[PDB]
């Protein structure tokens, strides 16, 4: 999925996920502690959040398919997981570009030790 | 502190020192003599009188820490200082986020000879 | 004057007053402490110290005229202070175009807590 | 002519001729009294005094044509003034162009008062 | 008066009357005919229509003096043509100020030509 | 009348054909396979669809006049070709204007593997 | 590969591939015609021309390994493919780093009108 | 040390360490593959060296103070290792000055994995 993930976010944002969304805020490249910086990062927390409902996978290995129709992004049937995985990926994806007008550079590289807060729930 | 001062304005205001706050008109990142050219510059005389009031303590230098509560900068206590530098470093990145609506970029590189009034009273 | 050493300023350096000089250091637009920054700053210093020797005029409003003549700047002189208003000039426009190669981009805002020393004497 | 005049300008070097050379230095977009401030607006004086031989001609307004071929500008042989003034045009442009490393956008705007200069000889 | 209203401009909005308003939109830096561009525009046939209420005085070349006070330029009374002129001035600029978040850097220098509409009627 | 479109893009959207549109995705300033982008994208296919129902007139080089009402673009009448070619053009710069709210300045320097859908049907 | 290339882009040049040369004239991310923009883009052509003697591999997709030592890239050659592949892009790495002398910015935002000539010869 | 370090940095650069030269080329912010990107990341792995040659201290963490005369670093000798340690830190500062000239914003964050050379031998 690292590889279906960074795809769809350069494609969904025009960022290239190294460096602009690996080490964002406090949630963008993992991160459990908070409260997020912004929306952003939100999106972030919500993305891991979303992994976390995946115990019976493997989020960052799992490959899969997934094709573009009238703008939206549609995710392949042929395994639960890779349907599953997808979903996440696409979620987050979508939710950094509406979100994109918040985009802050420099929260761009965010100190994780600055994210005090306790372990977030989900 | 002057470390911690910096990550409340990163977290509050969304800027960094520096170069955002570090020239900033007649006292943001230092300066006695105005007139304060906004509010933003105004923060930063007040900030500065705060500091004042704490004659007995090391505003720059002393390390404090701080939480996060309900979105609010909440002071640690440890003692009396940390928790008296801490509260003047506060009031400042609130007071730079509020007038975020008329900081101006121009005064971050204000023309030399504009900081020639007497010094101003706190 | 301060329109005529300005022109001086864009022909001989290719920069503008503003923002390139006005803010420069603790000497260019103005300044009385230092330590000067550079060799920039310092012509700026010179330029301070030179219009010091002139009393009896107006350096920075009395205009006057002057030519160019196989490259070089050339006073006139109706009047003394003219001739040596306009000569000081001259000289910080042919140092600052001599320094553009250490010509630093940062000191034109730099730190507020800079140029808080003695008054350079001339 | 100003319409052929324009095309091969943005074409040879990418910069709109309004405002980018209409009023360059002493003699873009006419101007006799100097001195030129760098190597385009040399570029500029050199192509005046290449119409300042064609009282043959209106070289500001005769119309013309020309080619493309291998990447260069191949004037026409219509008429005499026709291929004289295209060689008037073709010349600046490719002068402007090959002086574009030290083209000074604070010299885009510069106000013809300022050049006191005598009257160029050719 | 050029100069009067030169500093005012700077001074107010933090631009170089040259290059930034002598030729932007329609009426900036003289003109009869629009319509006008934006605001900006808007401010300088204002201003034009109201030296148009001075044919009492001459406007362009009448010096005079002005107090900044409070952050509101103040007119001087020595004169009923200094005061009328000032008054003029001190509008323009403060009007090019408030609509300063609408100055468009490619409306800065425009073509008169391209400016069709009828005289403007005051 | 690829001049008299520019100047209109200029008035209508604020922005200079180039570099802000002559590049922008796969349609503005030239291109015939899609798929289109954006709406700004669109606006410029149907402006290409537009000059395709005037196969009988040399919409990029017939030079026209129009006028501007309050706002308004009003396009001449002294030929056929004219009014309609104005009128394609008052169509693009309208839309363009009405859809700057999704603007992408990335637009202007996409991927060069992105317009390889099929020739677009009017 | 397009990762591994990618990651020599900016190894040999100093540049990302986005935005440096995603998009640059008619061949580099992209693109079968001409005629070439200039030296980095003609890089790129060649790039194009090497990836075609590969049909029987997928050397935008195949991922593959290399080293860099005393300065060179250094291929990898598990399998035939992986190999050629890689000897691709080294070639354009260097290619590109070897031309950085005439790169040109404006080439990476260029008319849309700009490559639709003759497909090119390999 | 970390302190020292960090303000040495600033004070001779005028970038902030971190997120400057945290993670800057494939030695900067620590690591021991290379090869090296560029003149900056060399100042680092020859600042790693300095700190391997002292093993009877802590580089990283051991405290210690440093004066600045006439713009010079000036280590304190209270302890052999502040001693030893302070003149690694002042060298690597003084490096990086001495090589921005070539610093690299594409460097600025490099994924270690990328550095697949064979561990550094001082």
């Amino acid at each position: 999925s690292v590889v279906e993930l960074g795809k769809m976010i350069i494609q969904e944002t025009g960022k290239s996920p190294f460096p602009s969304y690996t080490s964002y805020g406090c949630f963008c490249g993992g991160g459990e502690r908070g409260p997020p910086l912004d929306a952003t990062d939100r999106c972030c927390l919500a993305h891991s959040c979303c992994y976390d409902t995946l115990p019976d996978c493997s989020p960052k290995t799992d490959r899969y398919k997934y094709k573009r129709e009238n703008g939206e992004i549609i995710c392949e049937n042929s395994t639960s997981c890779k349907k599953r995985i997808c979903e996440c990926d696409k979620a987050v994806a979508v939710c950094l570009r509406k979100n994109l007008n918040t985009y802050n550079k420099k929260y761009t590289y965010y100190p994780n030790f600055w994210c005090k807060g306790d372990i977030e729930k989900c």
